[PDB]
């Protein structure tokens, strides 16, 4: 029996017993993915260069912006294209806050590299008029996370309490067909993924890990590199196929470099529902309580037992 | 003034005033080339999953069965294919095509970037069409180039008079020309190659990379980007500049990837966009193959990053 | 703000506070709308001519409309004209609406690329037996849902509700059905009658008197202009957007007519009235006929007000 | 063996050994007909309602006038929507000249009727500089013609010498794909096509024509009626299924309503290239000498034994 992000979405809202708000937000976004997605693989391009005689990024912000507060189920909208937080008109204000990268990897979109979009969504806590500090909490009271990857197809990885399905994208209807339900990563992979071009900077424990994973001291195989570049792609490799991946401090970037509202909570929720870890090397990524809507937090995520493996090593220069 | 791939291979046939042969061959390497895309991006996928009650494989027959129908083409080499496919005599025409129908197919499950890749010869004999039509030096190549299915489709085309970028405008199943010959970087700030193979690295490709990460000279590190399939890794070469390596290594002296449909294809691209592309002993382009499916070591880019490593390269031999 | 079937349908759902059926059911008919979409416009007929070296689309048609339905958890009884008897839906899959409709209208003469349409009626299931064919036999007065999908020159769907008459445009690029008509509202008098003239031999002659008025007014007032596809889901919606009227009449050799009062007459009829419109067998409001037999036919002249009661004023004079 | 319209072009340009310019006019009309496609469909409307926060009739036009220009191919363009003859600039003048109607049936598009687009290829026979004159030549001088229509699906007819070809448009892959070759119009058919509701203004050769139609002189069965009003879907079913179309002259319009250059010499074209008929009721329609870009002129065709039972008629009443 076929199922669709659309069904899949009003059968599980149905189940919680609720106001539908969360249904039309998710509604909303699917919507905004698909003309992302569209404006991605650019569709009308032909009309830019003439043929009849704004940015993606910005355009992309634009959808997702727009659709969330059409869906009258959001408040608090953060967004990595956005300094300040958006306080949604009180005429469209819905009980919940949702932070997103709209185009993550859209700086080397040049090439071509595969980009994505990034969401987590939070219930309103405060009682207080909505305000950015709705926007602090940490990543363990998600409700929803999740990310659509415009890749060779695009798919939108969608992760809540019931567990993680992936849906991929048919453009001969514009439709989100689930393909891969309740995901599960896998126990342990062979693949690690970091940007090794910060070789000179990194800390011990990074050169003392990835060390072991060109050098297994058991002997064992190697494990092979990839890194894309872009996180939504590095992570869903990571998903698919096992393995871990890495975006840890610098010395130049003390507090890592990718961020923690849109860019790591979402993904560590993704990877704890299905049965992976996500981790500042410290902490759990989830755990972490945000002061600011754009700190950055270092992340180590992936397989259970490659993560573990690397806390081991954390651990013994800690 | 907008142009089309259509447009733009019709106007340069016209100059060359022969058969016309080329630009159906093109014409109809373009068709598949959308058909091909149509599927990597799942159209339809929703009839598989019972809405109504392999790609590789697929895309290979595509480019088979359009290459052979445009009547251009004697001989095809596919990377999907054991022995060379000689067309049959009522199709046959002066041309060789040797290419891998979908590039980096193998990690498709993780929705990574794939392509098609692509290099068109001229038969050189009048014996009849057999393996040997294909075994001829990258040097020799007429037109090569890669369709990219990243996040949009492009098809970049390289020929005599340069490289051309064209994007695939979904819309109108158009390929619009984008970027008119295009030249790479002298010089780039990335490296690419998979570094989980360090354990068995030569020792120059060793010394090399630890020079991008800490330079002697202080400067900046190279970033590193490593996609896993060589029409990405390529492409993003080309446009950003910097360097991109499967070297050989005493268990794989020869290296990993193709000669006939992988190396010689971006070789060629490369030095025409005013890059280079090296085996380490010698031009990617002037090795004469002996099998179709011979691999070659391949280190190519910006001409500035290819000649340091060549440079180390040569004080290891 | 912009707004969507999903959205649209969403909200009214939720407004009416009860298991979320109909929502679920209209999303999955929605679905299967954009895939029949798709295959009429004939994405990948390349396939089918060789290009990499099958079924009718009216059987495609069917197939989609009853998968996505019965996939929707909130039917039970489905009526197509594809099969002569109402399918049942297995237990497991019921749900408490009934709904027929016609997968591809006009597929007859599909070769000429002329509009074709998918039309569906939808009822709440009164019984509270075993779901039978018997379920389907409500007048179209009981209609909950009404409407079609015009495969035209773009794909529209017709959406008429209680709430009146609303129009979604197919946007093919992210596969989204765009409100962009609210609330409907057909003109009180049109310009244009629509009839396939060539039973003209052959018609009562209430029709016969009442076309000659359109060509040649009483009071020499300018003659209407006459257009007739021959696809009713495109003679309907122009009738709904121009205004003027429809006929698909009885007579000698059709004493019942012969277009189908489950899934061809009732769904139009109930848009035309939630539009404002008529819709009669010149008898009676086609919504008001008791059905006997699923697939039985019935007469049916539609659309503008006064020109349908103009039409019933010729019809009563003759009886 | 799957044959494209790029590839069916490419193959008779090069039969004939001329410099390639009709193949370049008609791969650039090609493109124009997927992009007037595409809009017609309505891609991109969403955009139009707000999903992020110029009229068809005249896009289309511009999507030809523009391509046609780029093709340095044409040196003179007629189209219904410019009152003067359109003279392509010096440095991208070639030998054609084109007439057509960018998109038919848009007066009614309202209601979502089929549309399409009519062309009409002429080689200028001038030495003169371009002018509006090269476009006033008969019908029987065309080099190609044809139309696309925008129904249930797209599909472009094109007719020249070797006679019709019918191409689909596959939307996943932007393909005109050739699915009847060589096509052949139904000797007779069982369908005619006016707008009846002139009925009071017809000559008396057209009433008495329809007469025979609705009550058959050989007790045959009667022929059944159908108009869609947009001249392009009721001369396109006209050639599938067979029959007759009218437009003809009446009290008011003595020359009739549509089009000489860009609606009636384009059919029938396509018309007599498939064994068909075209006639104003005096001559064939190839034959007016026209003397305006814009005059009108009367149009019966179809079937050839259709068309030639109205011109008996026809005679009667002369
Ligand atoms: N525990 C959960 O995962 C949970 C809790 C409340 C919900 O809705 C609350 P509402 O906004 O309707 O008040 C929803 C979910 C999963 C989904 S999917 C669509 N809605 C929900
Ligand atoms: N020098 C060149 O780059 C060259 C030589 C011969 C050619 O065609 C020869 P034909 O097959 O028509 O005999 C073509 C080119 C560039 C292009 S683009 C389309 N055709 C050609
Ligand atoms: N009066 C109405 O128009 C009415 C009554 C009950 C309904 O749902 C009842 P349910 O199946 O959820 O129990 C719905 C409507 C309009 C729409 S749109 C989606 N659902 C409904
Ligand atoms: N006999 C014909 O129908 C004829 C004569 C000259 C032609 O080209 C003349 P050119 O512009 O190349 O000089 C072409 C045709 C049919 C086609 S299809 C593409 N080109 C032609």
């Amino acid at each position: 029996d076929v199922n669709t992000l659309t069904r899949f979405v009003m059968e599980e809202g149905r189940k919680a017993r609720g106001t539908g708000e969360l249904t039309q937000l998710l509604n909303s976004l699917c919507t905004a993915v698909k003309a992302i997605s569209s404006a991605v693989r650019k569709a009308g391009i032909a009309h830019l260069y003439g043929i009849a005689g704004k940015k993606l990024d910005v355009l992309s912000n634009d959808l997702v912006m727009n659709m969330l507060k059409s869906s009258f189920a959001t408040c608090v909208l953060v967004s990595e294209e956005d300094k300040h937080a958006i306080i949604v008109e009180p005429e469209k204000r819905g009980k919940y806050v949702v932070c997103f990268d709209p185009l993550d990897g859209s700086s080397n979109i040049d090439c071509l590299v595969s980009v994505g979009t990034i969401f987590g969504i939070y219930r309103k806590k405060s009682t207080d008029e909505p305000s950015e500090k709705d926007a602090l909490q940490p990543g363990r009271n998600l409700v929803a996370a999740g990310y659509a990857l415009y890749g060779s197809a695009t798919m939108l990885v969608l992760a809540m309490d019931c567990g993680v399905n992936c849906f991929m994208l048919d453009p001969a209807i514009g439709e989100f067909i689930l393909v891969d339900k309740d995901v599960k990563i896998k126990k342990k992979g062979k693949i690690y993924s970091l940007n090794e071009g910060y070789a000179k900077d990194f800390d011990p424990a990074v050169t003392e890990y990835i060390q072991r994973k060109k050098f297994p001291p058991d002997n064992s195989a190697p494990y092979g590199a990839r890194y894309v570049g872009s996180m939504v792609a590095d992570v869903h490799r990571t998903l698919v196929y096992g393995g871990i991946f890495l975006y840890p401090a610098n010395k130049k970037s003390p507090n890592g470099k990718l961020r923690l509202l849109y860019e790591c909570n979402p993904m560590a929720y993704v990877m704890e529902k299905a049965g992976g870890m996500a981790t500042t090397g410290k902490e759990a990524v989830l755990d972490v309580i945000p002061t600011d809507i754009h700190q950055r937090a270092p992340v180590i995520l992936g397989s259970p037992d490659d993560v573990l493996e690397f806390l081991k090593v954390y651990e013994k220069h800690s």
